[PDB]
């Protein structure tokens, strides 16, 4: 994105891996685990699955990252999976997602740019 954009939702599996937890900060989890990637209003939210999403339950209660002024690009290094990109937040968060496939993936991006550049617009 760039300016503007209305509003582009997305959710769906992924493999959420907490890696950085601050700026130059490890995290601690660091632990493959199917987190379903809920975005929305700008912002991403985890769930345990489709099921939890729709139930309003938080995987482990655990809110949605602010997409403002977060970074959104594909992992190129990751030499095991596949459709895999690296979502680098503002406050120095850094995860890592595995989509079903190059679209899934390309999508998330392009959403979670559309939810980027849009910001977590709030009243």
């Amino acid at each position: 994105g760039s300016s503007g954009s209305s509003g582009e939702q997305m959710e769906g599996m992924l493999c959420r891996k907490q890696e950085m937890e601050a700026f130059g900060k490890k995290a601690a989890n660091r632990s493959w685990q199917n987190v379903y990637c809920v975005l929305r209003r700008g912002s991403l939210g985890f769930y345990k699955d489709a099921k939890a999403a729709s139930a309003g339950v938080p995987y482990h209660g655990e809110v949605p990252v602010s997409l403002a002024r977060a970074q959104g690009s594909v992992a190129f290094d990751y030499r095991k999976r596949k459709h895999v990109f690296k979502l680098g937040l503002q406050d120095g968060k850094e995860y890592l997602f595995q989509a079903k496939d190059e679209a899934e993936m390309s999508s998330w991006l392009r959403v979670v740019n559309a939810a980027i550049a849009s910001g977590p617009s709030s009243g």
